[PDB]
């Protein structure tokens, strides 16, 4: 066990390991602040999150124990993955406080090399993701942490401008229909068309007018996905409004690579089970340059059984506690 040194910065206490020297506060969150600092053992720059309030609620205690679970599991080169976890207490009763460090990025979220990049590694890394069940279910520009290589990580949690709703595949977000991993996949397209145009695709100004935005560009739901809508509000939603054509992606992303704009057309359907999945989406023509099927590895197996269980916030803390107990730097 090594020595703890303390800290006030921006009205809250830090508690590192003298191995994490300058801390430098760049950004904070709903459920935590991270610092930047430099890392004497590894000679690296490093990201802290300290988990603001990790216990205390049976809420707060699951998603921190769910934050924790993640980032232990997450190996792979275009997802954010934990370096080190570590608590300023001595035993569990005392335990109350989790910090977690990872690499330190550079940025958020041009070219057509570059979308090509940057979109082929989230698609990289929504492919491992998905491949061990679990869906970001937010996935926007400010969780795509970029460094100067131009090399994409996918944070779990972004830093605190734009709209979660911005970003939402229309199912998951008017709960319309059955939802599978493919709805990140509508986030990616509503990335990549951003970093086309320079300009947000759905900028909506709450969920009628999202629906709205989205319908412009796809057209209102044929009577095959009409079918498939299990709310009784949203059919009636849906049907009572101005019916609208779908649009040529051609000439609404106009002088794009007409390959960017085919795989536009793949990503941006609402039907969920015709949608493009990350594994598809890799072998699209567009990534040509990048493309590499022996060198886009899936997943570990990943137990979400956790997420079923309704535990008391001591149960919670304990669990987290034997996780930080049982990790493993690489
Ligand atoms: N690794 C990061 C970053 C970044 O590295 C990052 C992201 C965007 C911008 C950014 O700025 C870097 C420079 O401005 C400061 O050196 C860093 C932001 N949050 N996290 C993160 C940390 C610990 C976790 F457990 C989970 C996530």
């Amino acid at each position: 066990r090594p020595t703890f040194y303390r800290q006030e910065l921006n009205k809250t206490i830090w508690e590192v390991p003298e191995r994490y020297q300058n801390l430098s506060p760049i950004g904070s969150g709903a459920y935590g602040s991270v610092c930047a600092a430099f890392d004497t053992k590894t000679g690296l720059r490093v990201a802290v999150k300290k988990l603001s309030r990790p216990f205390q609620s049976i809420i707060h205690a699951k998603r921190t124990y769910r934050e924790l679970r993640l980032l232990k599991h997450m190996k792979h080169e275009n997802v954010i993955g934990l370096l080190d976890v570590f608590t300023p207490a001595r035993s569990l009763e005392e335990f109350n406080d989790v910090y977690l460090v990872t690499h330190l990025m550079g940025a958020d979220l041009l070219t057509d090399d570059h979308v090509q990049f940057l979109i082929y590694q989230i698609l990289r890394g929504l492919k491992y993701i998905h491949s061990a069940d679990i869906i970001h279910r937010d996935l926007k520009p400010s969780n795509l942490a970029v460094n100067e290589d131009c090399e994409l990580k996918i944070l779990d949690f972004g830093l605190a401008y734009v709209a979660t709703r911005w970003y939402r595949a229309p199912e998951i977000m008017l709960n319309w229909m059955h939802y599978n991993q493919t709805v990140d996949i509508w986030s990616v397209g509503c990335i990549m068309a951003e970093l086309l145009t320079g300009r947000t695709l759905f900028p909506g100004t709450d969920h009628i007018d999202q629906l709205k935005l989205i319908l412009r560009l796809v057209g209102t739901p044929g009577a095959e996905l009409l079918k498939k809508i299990s709310s009784e509000s949203a059919r009636n939603y849906i049907q009572s409004l101005t019916q609208m054509p779908k649009m040529n992606f051609a000439n609404v992303f106009i002088g794009a690579n007409p390959l960017a704009v085919d795989l536009l057309e793949k990503m941006l359907v609402l039907d969920s089970d015709k949608r493009i999945t990350a594994a598809q989406a890799l072998a699209h023509a567009y990534f040509a340059q990048y493309h590499d099927p022996d060198d886009e590895p899936v997943a570990d197996p990943y137990d979400q059984s956790f997420e079923s269980r309704d535990l008391l916030i001591d149960e919670w803390k304990s669990l987290t506690y034997d996780e930080v107990i049982s990790f493993v730097p690489p």
